[PDB]
């Protein structure tokens, strides 16, 4: 061949700069000069989005009858708490199983705050949005902990301290998989340029337990990405997680009595941190698979939120004992996106999702994995008036986890290249604006840049017409919302499951 | 360990047909029972195209004087012909030169048409495009195909046979590119319903021999993919595509030095057929490597085209002894739509190009065979005249063969479900209209579904904006005029060329 | 013998979840779209009850 | 600082903020960073050492 | 003491013949970017060494003030005095001296 006999030639005319390093803007320059009097028809910008962050809220699952895998749960715990290892007989079930998700909500904070300092200590130079990029998603102020490090580790030590004056089951692995989700930084690629994938929670639960018409776990915000929050409102928020858990005699005598039925090595254990102790990030490809599968479902309802038509459907979990035997009901309703109006774009997720795996040959462990995160509205919430401006939506059943925004950390194309947060659904509406195309094209380029990014559904308000969904498929399949529903009950069933 | 004492359940729940024959109108559904009240607002409707098909033109790589490339090439086959065997003095360098180069057209439209006969016996439940949607891409009726198969197969024997009757050095690698180009299918991700890529001449260089002022090549038009051409239009096609070539005498006296020089084994040889030989679609990396790194530069000027100050850009390889020194000369203006005013979007393909490849490291061979098919714009030509409607792009220097445009072929979203032909440059406008903006997307889809897709630069005519090159890069260089320039002259000089 | 020369085919074509659990509503949803402007006409609920207790 | 100046943490970590306020942030020095990690090896670039509570 | 250089009035100096060194190494055999000099890269390596001198500065600090011994009574304050920190402003946050010294350390590390 011409070049096997000169592959000098060959070898001077290809020698180009590769692997440019990403987290700053890139100008690609004019092939042609004369292109300048076409300002905008002429695109040299290229950046590079580096962080998608999955903003999730700890769930028990659906539960509206006393036949749900959470009450099924509660139950099987009082059993062997007390039936078998000789309890107070002070408290309900549903007591028991209430504090042991205000556990889950506690160790989840702890593995945010674990994560929050653990990342600030990664710099390389092919990735320039480490660390300041994910300390943004997380909404944590970089300056708070660049300049005090050490309170934020003593801070952190000091919290999986106090997690552990209660108990809570080691072999239940609820705990496990939120910590494990909680805490990792997932690459989109085995590649040293990847993108980084994150779980960061929106929601925890608050015990409030006021008066004698039973408990209750009432929604607490988390810092949004965007906010810079110092180390005083982590322990603000801290200190209002168990402002009502410690100095509870009920609360006191339930780890007494889960330290009684579980042994010592039987109990969760919080790992403690210090200065040599970071994290990097790893290639999972079963985080991929539940990633890409993921559904939002938008924004909590709170109590202080305002609804048109909608009285008194904030997202909590209720312990009344006079209704429904008793039960540890919670279903919310879905679809409300952060204020009042109709959310056209929600609209196009009333369709049946299409589950996509990588690969030609699943395993049904690889089935269950990858719908963890998935969710499908099943009927519109009457509401409760003459006038509505939302529309909510009420699944037919969830996993252990939903999925309520996303997240996209990227270089701005405009002087001075700054970080911007773009938060979205799967669903985006792109209503009648000539600056609205562009950047619905930039964040489509952005999500596509990430390797399996969820399947979006735009929504074009100026045709009324939305599309399906926007990903690449491989392997795929269409779900309907019983057999994922069944799916969300084995997972649930599964996640609570303890041994004897 | 809930999993492995029950089994059974989760065999069970994770019974799904995940093996979903591609080529098919697939309607998922409503999950929610009472979504049908927002009509187009639940996009119900998922599609997976099947073929794209790379239009290309043969050419002999930007020569303006007697210092290019293929002249030096045609000086140093002279020299090897007349020289080293005792030849004719009939004939000059430029007229054997050009002879070798309407052996490639002719060795291009064999490899057409015999890839025309195999596809059609092409057959697998799990594609449905198989293969009606590949006869359809490459501008043949497919019912004509299965109807007059025995009358097309020795059309396919005669075209061989009148072609073989003349030589062609088959150690010039041109002819061997361009005919492993232009048969052969290429799947995008080497899984049984996969993408087929393709290869189709969108044009060819039909000899006519004029008198002393020379020899000059001509255009000839090919059947687009919405023709449904017959068998007796390719039989046009072929009878005056050697029209004035078998009827001359002169011709064979230089066909006959080709065959004493170059031997009765260095020749190139037409594969002949019969009712077996069937084609099947094969992996290649290096294709697909120079497909994604591709750059659409226009359909072909011809004499028949009406252009507002260009009155003679028409692409043809002329050669003049009485003007510049009895070169070769070609050098054809892009930027042509097919109509006579200015390409909106053509102004996005100003910018310098992105080379993305994948792994780490890529050696130099990869870097020169995946940038064949990419042409980049260095500065416009001039218009001889007050005004001018369209605007054309000179290049920097292009490679052996460029693109025109793209075909691509999926099913309809309506009724009957039919197959639709899409036609685009790598550069896609989006006028200000009701339904473009949703076509736009579904393009934008279907296109992302292939794996190595070219990278699109799309101008929205509401903003007057272009966006970059929408495509996942993953390790990516930014190339401009100079070093492609010096790539392409390497690679012009590598198939033109006699090792002897 | 089409099966046999195409059997995954076959195989992928009738993966079917069928050990349904009993003791829960199913909800079997409409085949056709339109059809919920015929209210209880179309009945797409299916229970199966467990137990039987003769006194 | 010289010798007799009482200097505070504030005062070096606003010395620190400012040798590195043109480093941090430039694209060039980025580039150029990419290119030394790109020639020189991980293990063939400097390693400032950790210090603790035990180190004297 | 004082960095330099070196002496450097041509181009002939010892600092540009490394400079050239260096990014001939860089580019020319490990296919760098094209969008700087040689004197660039030098530069940009000159401040590196700086940062690494400021490190090595407040380590020193930071490690001067655990040093404690009856036959000698100027450690460690007379060491500290003569470094221009306050001794006091190390005794009574020595933590955050210490973690001030290792986030310097992981700055550093991103070039």
């Amino acid at each position: 061949a011409w070049y096997a006999r000169y592959p000098h030639i060959l070898e001077e005319a290809t020698r180009l700069p590769f692997a440019y390093p990403i987290g700053q803007y890139y100008d690609t320059g004019y092939s042609v000069a004369s292109a300048t009097e076409w300002s905008k028809y002429v695109d040299t910008s290229l950046t590079i989005p580096g962080v998608m962050c999955v903003n999730f809220t700890p769930t028990p699952g659906e539960s509206y009858n006393k036949n749900s895998p959470i009450n099924i749960a509660a139950q099987n715990v009082y059993t062997y708490v007390r039936h078998m290892n000789s309890g107070h007989a002070n408290y309900e079930q549903a007591d028991l199983m209430m504090y042991l998700l205000a556990m889950d909500s506690l160790y989840i904070f702890h593995s945010y705050v674990r994560k929050i300092l653990a990342i600030s200590k990664l710099y390389t130079p092919v990735n320039k949005y480490f660390p300041r990029a994910l300390l943004v998603a997380l909404g944590v102020d970089p300056e708070d902990v660049f300049a005090n490090q050490a309170q934020w580790e003593y801070f952190v030590n000091m919290v999986a301290y106090r997690a552990g004056a209660f108990a809570a089951p080691a072999s239940m692995t609820y705990y496990e998989r939120h910590a494990w989700m909680s805490n990792g930084l997932y690459v989109d690629q085995d590649v040293t340029r990847a993108q980084i994938y994150m779980f960061k929670p929106t929601m925890l639960w608050k015990y409030e337990n006021l008066g004698t018409t039973g408990t209750k776990l009432v929604p607490l915000m988390m810092p949004k990405a965007g906010d810079n929050r110092k180390l005083v409102d982590f322990q603000v928020l801290f200190n209002n997680l168990v402002s009502t858990m410690l100095g509870d005699e009920d609360f006191g005598i339930m780890s007494g009595d889960v330290f009684k039925a579980f042994g010592a090595d039987g109990l969760v254990k919080l790992l403690a941190v210090d200065s040599t102790t970071m994290t990097l990030p790893t290639y999972d490809p079963l985080i991929l698979a539940q990633i890409h599968s993921a559904r939002a479902v938008g924004a909590p309802i709170l109590e202080t939120s305002t609804l048109t038509g909608f009285p008194g459907r904030q997202w909590q979990i209720t312990q009344n004992p006079d209704v429904n035997n008793g039960a540890i009901i919670f279903h919310p309703s879905f679809g409300y996106d952060g204020q009042d109006h109709e959310e056209l774009s929600f609209r196009a997720m009333c369709s049946n999702m299409i589950l996509n795996l990588p690969g030609e040959a699943h395993s049904a462990e690889m089935i269950i994995e990858a719908t963890r995160l998935a969710t499908m509205f099943q009927v519109k919430a009457v509401p409760a008036g003459d006038t509505s401006k939302p529309v909510l939506y009420l699944p037919n059943g969830f996993g252990t986890e939903v999925v309520n925004d996303y997240t996209m950390i990227s270089v701005d194309k405009a002087t001075p290249h700054d970080l911007t947060i773009h938060t979205f659904f799967n669903n985006i509406l792109v209503p009648n604006a000539k600056e609205n195309y562009v950047a619905n094209l930039e964040l489509l380029n952005n999500i596509i840049q990430f390797d399996w990014a969820p399947q979006l559904y735009l929504t074009y308000g100026i045709a009324q017409e939305s599309f399906g969904p926007f990903a690449q498929l491989n392997d795929w399949t269409i779900l309907t919302g019983e057999t994922l529903a069944r799916m969300h009950e084995v997972c649930v069933t599964s996640m609570f499951d303890v041994p004897q």
